[PDB]
Parts: structure tokens; sequence; C-alpha cells
């Protein structure tokens, strides 16, 4: 009734098994040397804590060659439609430089197949925006969520936004991203895809629905989500193929970099790349800590 479980992404060993390692050059262009699991698991990027699942950034040698070393994973699986929810002790923080996501992204050629940022932030960002990214003709409308919408078309070349700015919805709460997040010892993120449109929830730690986490979770009894993407404006069915999920942390690069000089950032270093290269220390706060990552089917 609703929703069943179609995968329990596990922990550690069992969860890398299911995720392949992207190691080319950043789609993004950042400056982030994505590495292989077995240099990250040498490298202490990737691991199992108290039975948590961790996956983080180089925050102890000063940057070479690509830039500074991170994981990429892809989901071997893909999804059409369903309920994606994570549990998250820990995110990466809102450190300057970096850009962090968990998302997911559609099968085929960019941007055809549509993308999914459910969680995702540049530099000292302190609220979540969640964010889609599709082929032409597709908007969303304003209502049916707590956040506040600041881009309402999703093709990635939309008349008057940044280039691949997506349509994007950004959430209220100071605890949804980085820092603040952290601070309260995590959430849990719900994403809902439908051939009527798209919905993500955040619950802030203990304040989720006593089935978010169970065999049958019913989003049509949970509280307002934080994100929808919805509305005749956009052939939802169409727009997403099958997605695949993604986590990862890169620096700089389109986005944080571009705004490195614009935002709190800036007094920090003449640009987001001298600063990545040289303060090691300051990404100890940029890494995932997985409580749970199961996927359901309606
Ligand atoms: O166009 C050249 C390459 O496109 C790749 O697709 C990329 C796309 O270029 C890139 O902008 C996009 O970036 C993602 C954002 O759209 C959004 O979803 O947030 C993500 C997390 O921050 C961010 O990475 O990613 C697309 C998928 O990688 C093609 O994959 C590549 O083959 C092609 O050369
Ligand atoms: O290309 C040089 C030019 O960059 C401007 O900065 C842009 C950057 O080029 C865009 O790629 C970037 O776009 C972001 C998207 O990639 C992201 O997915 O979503 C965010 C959110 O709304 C987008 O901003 O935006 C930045 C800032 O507009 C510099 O501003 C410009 O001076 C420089 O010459």
């Amino acid at each position: 009734e609703f929703y069943h479980l179609v995968d329990d992404y596990g922990r550690g060993n069992g969860f890398f098994d299911k995720f392949n390692f992207f190691t080319g050059d950043d789609p993004t262009h950042g400056y982030v040397d994505y590495v292989s699991r077995d240099v990250a698991a040498g490298a202490g990027l990737i691991g199992e804590r108290d039975g948590r699942t961790y996956m983080g950034v180089d925050f102890t040698n000063p940057a070479s060659g690509r830039g500074r070393r991170s994981v990429r994973l892809e989901s071997k699986n893909t999804y059409e439609h369903g309920l994606i929810v994570i549990d998250l002790a820990h995110m990466p923080g809102s450190v300057c430089g970096t850009w962090p996501a968990f998302w997911t992204l559609g099968t085929g050629d960019w941007p055809y197949g549509g993308a999914i940022d459910i969680i995702e932030g540049v530099n000292d960002n302190t609220f979540n925006h969640m964010v889609l990214h599709t082929s032409d003709g597709c908007t969303i409308d304003n209502d049916g969520f707590t956040g506040n919408l600041k881009t309402s078309n999703c093709y990635v070349y939309a008349p008057g936004q940044d280039a691949n700015a997506g349509c994007g919805i950004e959430a209220t709460d100071p605890n949804s991203y980085g820092k603040g997040f952290n601070s309260i010892g995590g959430g849990i993120y719900a994403t809902e895809i439908t051939p009527n449109g798209i919905s993500i929830w955040f619950f802030p730690r203990g304040s989720e629905p006593g089935d978010v986490l169970g065999d049958n979770p019913n989003p049509a009894n949970w509280d307002t989500p934080a994100a929808k993407f919805a509305g005749g404006g956009c052939d939802w069915e169409g727009k997403f193929n099958a997605q695949r999920l993604i986590f990862d942390v890169t620096f700089c690069g389109d986005w944080a970099g571009n705004v490195w000089g614009i935002g709190g950032c800036a007094s920090r270093a003449a640009n987001c790349v001298d600063f990545v290269r040289d303060n090691p220390s300051a990404f100890a706060e940029s890494y995932w800590l997985v409580n749970s990552l199961r996927v359901y089917a309606p």
C-alpha cells in the first residue's frame, strides 16, 4: 500500500559496491581530483564510521595536479519513478571553495535525461538549493512547497537565467544545508519522482514522519515538501528518464569558482583555486556520513 522497498544500499563496502567511482576530469571543471575506490580508501576518503558510511575529501595535503582529491560515486542501478530517502548524520559543510551535491542524473545525452539536485550548494551557503535541469519546454508552478522559488524555468539555457541555473527552490530552514545541518546532527531528505512532478522533503533530525524509514512510506500524509516541481508547463514524464544516484564534492569550477569573489569567501584568498590548494585543513567538514539510503517504488 503506497510504496515498497526496491533497494537498501546498506553500508560500507556493501554500499560502495553499488556505485561506480567516476575518475574523469570534472564535468563542472572544478579544481578536483576524483580518485578510484582503492586510492580513496588508501587516503581515508571513504570507509565506515561506527556503522555509517563515510565519503569525504583530502583535508591533509596541499593539492597538486587536477586539484584537491575527492570522490564521485554514481549508482549502478537507475530508477524511473520512486522515492529516494537518505538519512544523513553529516553532509559536506558550508566550507569556502567547496561544491557538494547529492543528486540524480538521467540516462542518455545531457540534458535530455534530466537531472535532480536534491542537496546542493557552494562555498559558505546557508540554505539548501533544490534544482532541476532539463531540455527546453519545462517550467514550474509556485505552489505546494515551503521553500522560496528562485528560478521557474528548468531548461539549461532558459532565456534570462545564468547558463544551467535550472529551476531552483531555496529551503527556508538554515539547518537544511552544511553548517546548520551538521550542527543539529543532520536529517532526512526524501525525493519523490512521478509522471506528474517531483517533490523534495527535508526533515531536520528527529522531526521525520514515523514511516519515512520503514517498509511502506506514504508521502501523501507528510507535511508540505520543501520543494515541489509541478505544473502544466512541463512534460514531467518525458523530461526525465531513468535516474542514477550521485554523491560528489567538487571545488571551485563553474559555480563555486565563479561566485567565489562575489560572496563572503572573497576575502579568504585572491581566488578559489589558491584557497583550495593551500588550505587543506579547511576541508575537514567536507564529508557525507550516511545512516541509510533506501529507494522505493510505487
Ligand atoms: O556538456 C559537456 C559534458 O556535459 C556533461 O553533463 C554534465 C553537465 O555538463 C554539467 O553541467 C552538469 O553539472 C551538474 C549540474 O547540472 C547539476 O545537476 O548539479 C550537479 C552537481 O553539482 C552538477 O554536476 O552535470 C552533467 C552530468 O555530468 C556530460 O556528462 C559530459 O559527457 C559532457 O562532456
Ligand atoms: O564564464 C565567465 C563568467 O562567469 C560568471 O559566473 C557565472 C558562471 O559562469 C555560471 O556558469 C554560473 O552558473 C551557475 C550554474 O552552473 C549552477 O548550476 O546554478 C547556479 C545558480 O543560480 C548558477 O549561478 O553562475 C555564475 C554567476 O552568475 C561571472 O559572474 C562572470 O563575471 C564571468 O565573466
